[PDB]
């Protein structure tokens, strides 16, 4: 699921030590819709602009608001990816 | 250098001198769109194609803001954008 895949993200991102990154998935991942989730990134955004997993979750939460879910799941499947080869 | 929309046709004449195509482009169409929710479209189908690109990054950030109502932080948003390709220029 896209909860799911961002709990992924989410202790990929932690065991980076992204802080920052860590926070906002986790406050997208518990948000009650997509404009709560998008208020998130943008918060967030406005941190740490050149963080590629703020940047792959903004992408993502557009296309989860605009009825793109799978969409939304491959992008995160491949933030997975990116961060997962970060730390082999 | 004064409403949205003119700093938009600013960040769309350097983007141009430097070369960005697909910037253009989008910034053109969100300058030139009836809502918000026509101008996240837009930034999103351009993020797809060249999620790098320093232009759409902040054009997406600045649209995001004025999606919020903080019509004067996107604008200074676009302020800076335009500093830094004006840096680049010259
Ligand atoms: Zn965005």
């Amino acid at each position: 699921t896209f909860k799911e895949l961002l709990e992924e993200v989410e202790k990929l991102a932690k065991q980076l030590g992204y802080e920052e990154a860590v926070e906002a998935v986790k406050k997208v991942k518990n948000s009650k819709s997509t404009r709560e989730e998008m208020q998130i990134v943008v918060e967030y955004l406005r941190i740490d602009p050149d963080n590629i997993v703020l940047r792959k979750l903004d992408f993502a939460v557009h296309l989860k608001d605009q009825g793109k879910e799978e969409e939304a799941k491959k992008v995160l499947e491949k933030l997975i990816e990116e961060l997962k080869k970060q730390l082999e």
